[PDB]
């Protein structure tokens, strides 16, 4: 069960105010509303998480974030709140260039996935002119396609396929 890991993880961050905005993924956010703000959506076809901090949105993860990709982001939601980034400082420097539009697909099986959220959850809370969007590609099947993914993780920058020669 995950009811531990989330109190261990967002017990403390409880006096900050990240909020988690949500839809079809229910029975795992109620847990979490009893440490951080959680909305829940109405109308949603598809499950999906955006993590917010006032009116900013750092994320929005369009499946829902369980098996490997839960630690990643539990570690999102201290760090944000927190303010804290534990990437070096040449990779802030050069984290803070990107602009715009930046897609990372995932699934559940798959090993180095949660390296390269956790990685891009840290992007996204340097840089407020990248826009970060995770989708499980085994939910979001039509986006997966649309941007010709076969293996993950895979990340588009602005909506660009690039195709070898």
């Amino acid at each position: 069960s995950y009811d531990y890991v989330i109190k261990e993880y967002l017990n403390a961050i409880k006096k900050g105010d990240i909020t988690i905005q949500q839809c079809n993924g229910d029975s795992l956010f109620h847990e979490f509303k009893n440490y951080v703000n959680v909305e829940t959506l109405n109308n949603c076809k598809k499950p999906l998480v955006k993590v917010k901090r006032g009116d900013r949105v750092y994320y929005t993860y369009y499946g829902i974030p369980i098996a490997n990709e839960l630690w990643p982001f539990l570690n999102s939601l201290v760090r944000i709140s927190n303010n804290v980034v534990n990437l070096d400082e040449r990779e802030v420097e050069l984290a803070k260039q990107v602009r715009g539009s930046v897609k990372l697909f995932v699934t559940p099986d798959c090993t180095k996935c949660p390296i390269t959220a956790e990685f891009l959850y840290q992007v996204s809370q340097i840089n407020e002119n990248v826009k970060l969007e995770i989708y499980d590609a085994t939910e979001y099947e039509e986006e997966r396609d649309k941007y010709r993914v076969l293996s993950v993780p895979k990340i588009i920058f602005n909506d660009k396929v690039e195709i070898p020669g």
